[PDB]
């Protein structure tokens, strides 16, 4: 229809006031939201809309001449309070949404801006209380999608036992304002260079994600993940899929995601001999945040063996690719801010390099509004990535191997380049 | 065999003392010449080897410790004097070559460092006087290979009436020390991206040759050619061939040159509507040779309509390429020193970019020594390029259209970009 309700499960946290309210503001200001779109937040802290405004207007970049549009925006805003496992609270939320103009028939988009530890509760109550009877119901879940195959499997099974896959939207948007253009141009490259990309012409493919900045006083949150769960298992693996995939049956989201799943189902579990881990130490001669290392961050626990750099070799095992090594190299606190995919050819060796107005996160919100699931990891697709990376992560958490120390600013630990050479790179 | 004689027809000119003596020195110093190689020069001016040495040693970059190798080098040197159409002079040359150690059986490589106006004479006398009876005989001819289809045809017919094609080596080496790597990597790219390069995936191909420097006090020699005869008709057309060619039957020089000829035989004669010509004027705000324009060069005749920039659209007409425009854009005195080939794809539009120890000219001398004709335009291949570009050049010399004036440092006359847009570039 034409009436939409944007439920924000958790308006009192960072992601709410720092981004999603600003981003929805930015889409409304530019006339990109549906004309009949209400924004309804919901958390336990009792507070007025004006409190959200006083504590989240700084981040809007508002200018005096455009503020009347903002007044209409906040007329669209409303907020109610309640618990996350209180049936009466969800009933109050549902009745308040029904009270809005045409809220009975309206589409409902639930953004779970909550720590996944409460998801099991929320997804339940919504399912039995707040789902629309006429319009569609789409839920946006947030990272982490578990931390291993078992936890991710239990969470995804719980969520998919209540919502069809065309209602589950797993969003990921923390690696740059050009995050969607990456996958878009990589899909275009797979559609163009489809016939060339075989084991006959290519000897090795690499996928690189370098960042020049460290954790920057926030290594405490990064310490509970690791560089494998933060960059590799989700994004680099998705672009590996996009590189190695077959020609899709069409341009539907589900067909290309089927091809990505088919690619993932051919990658065996990575083992430690094909893995090089590294941790960045403070640069003695640099200045600024360059002087501090990973362990010099106060939020990082002492003795942390968490890797902030990883080089991993995977192999797609079919007829198109066999023995062709896919080298995923990523790392915080490096020499450049580079995100590229280089395919080296069977012959100095020659290689093809693929380097990178709706801006990423906004593009993603608009995809869930229109309904295109193109860029969201699908539930069965995730299980395969977690299967690939789970034994290695269990081994790392069990044995806790000391990551190779590398100097802040270096390209990486020399063992990574040695690993590349062992498999056949030069 | 093992004995070689390097005849240099014309040791008293620039190309002799500035390059070919230095280059052969550089190949001997590095042990790249055959061990039994004699260097024998020949021109009308009577002079000793020591005069060539006193006037060409500056250009050798000799260092005190390496000069004993140079003494052996000049022991290999010798020189005789005579006319270019005097039978007795060529008889003296032949007897002197026979006098050398094993000179009767030795291979003979004739380098015609002479203005082509005497070629007809030289190539005759050699054919009847100085060709070896046991070893091979290879002649290196030099630009210009004529100036239109008729003159080039008469010259090539005269030369090929005396020497087989595996004896004629048309050398071209004035556009950079990386001139051979260009064609090498372009051949590799054709062998790799063969299946992709069709009219289905590609909408437009461009081939760019930009130079940031002007004529630099030597516009008098450039004025008799034009930018079409200096860059486009020879080099850019060769790399167009290398891009659009089919898969060769093997890796022989003659098979790939057959493919290049097959490509050339499908390009019709270019007409003025697909041509944009430009002449560089002095930059008022720049400094140095930037202040002077093309007409400010004293060696340039007043009122010269010679084009120093050209943008030309050609079309290969077969089944692999049809309606696919090949845009050859070249120009002296520009913004960058760039030599690239960009293939634009059928969709912002995406494009594939191909940009560029034996160093070019040395690599070429070594190819004629070993005998690989890979990088030398073959006699039947040249005729096709001259056929393509002859009507346009006749029209330019007849009507003398004033080239579009463009500012020194600009990308080029706006009419070139307009021409690109007319054919379908964006
Ligand atoms: N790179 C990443 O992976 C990344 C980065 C940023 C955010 N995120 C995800 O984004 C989501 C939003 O989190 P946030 O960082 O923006 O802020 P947040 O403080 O984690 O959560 C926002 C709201 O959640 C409720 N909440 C927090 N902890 C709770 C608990 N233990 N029990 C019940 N309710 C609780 C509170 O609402 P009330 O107290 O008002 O009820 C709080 O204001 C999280 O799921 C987080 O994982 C991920
Ligand atoms: N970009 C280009 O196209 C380019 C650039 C450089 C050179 N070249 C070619 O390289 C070749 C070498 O020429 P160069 O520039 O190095 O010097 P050059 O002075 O043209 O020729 C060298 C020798 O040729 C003889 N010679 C010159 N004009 C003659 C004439 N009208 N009749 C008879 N003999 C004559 C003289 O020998 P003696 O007086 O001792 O007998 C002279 O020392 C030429 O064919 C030229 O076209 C081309």
């Amino acid at each position: 229809s034409d009436t939409h309700i944007f439920i924000i499960m958790g308006a009192s946290g960072d992601l709410a006031k720092k981004k999603i309210y600003p981003t929805i503001w930015w889409l409304f200001r530019d006339g990109l939201l549906p004309e009949n779109t209400f924004i309804v937040g919901y958390a336990r802290s009792r507070l007025t809309v004006a409190d959200i405004r006083k504590q989240s207007e700084p981040f809007f970049k508002a200018t005096p001449e455009e503020k009347l549009k903002l007044e209409d925006f906040f007329a669209r805003n409303s907020y109610v309070a309640g618990q996350y496992d209180d049936a009466a609270s969800y009933q109050r939320l549902n009745s308040h949404m029904n009270a809005l103009h045409l809220g009975s028939q309206a589409n409902r988009l639930f953004y779970l801006a909550l720590p996944p530890t409460v998801y099991e509760a929320v997804t339940k109550n919504i399912h039995e209380s707040c789902m629309s009877q006429i319009g569609w119901n789409r839920i946006i879940v947030e990272k982490p999608f578990g931390r291993d195959l078992q936890s991710s499997d239990r969470l995804s099974n719980h969520i998919s036992s209540l919502f069809r896959e065309d209602q589950i939207y797993r969003i990921d948007h923390y690696l740059g304002k050009e995050m969607v253009q990456n996958l878009m141009v990589l899909r275009f490259a797979n559609r163009i260079f489809g016939p060339i990309w075989n084991r006959d012409n290519i000897a090795c493919v690499i996928l690189t994600f370098k960042e020049p900045f460290g954790t920057e006083g926030r290594g405490g949150y990064f310490d509970e993940f690791g560089i494998i769960r933060d960059v590799m298992q989700n994004h680099l693996l998705q672009m590996l899929c996009l590189v190695a995939m077959e020609k899709p049956a069409s341009t539907n989201s589900d067909d290309v995601r089927d091809e990505k799943v088919k690619v993932l189902k051919c990658i065996s579990e990575v083992q430690a001999n094909n893995v090089v881990l590294g941790q960045y130490v403070g640069n003695p001669d640099g200045e600024g945040e360059a002087t501090k290392g990973y362990l010099d961050d106060p939020t990082v626990p002492r003795g942390s063996t968490t890797a902030t750099f990883a080089a991993v070799v995977l192999y797609v095992e079919n007829e198109r690719w066999d023995g062709v090594p896919f080298i995923l190299r990523c790392g915080k606190a490096l020499n450049e801010r580079k995100a590229e995919v280089r395919l080296q050819f069977h012959d100095k060796r020659n290689e093809l390099v693929i380097r990178v107005l709706p801006d990423a996160y906004e593009r993603l919100i608009l995809d869930v509004f229109c309904g295109s699931q193109m860029h969201f990891v699908r539930s069965d697709e995730l299980r395969e990535a977690w299967r690939i990376f789970t034994p290695l992560l269990h081994q790392i958490e069990l044995e806790k191997p000391k990551p190779i120390p590398y100097i802040y600013g270096s390209r990486g630990p020399t063992e990574a380049d040695e690993l590349m050479k062992r498999v056949g790179f030069q």
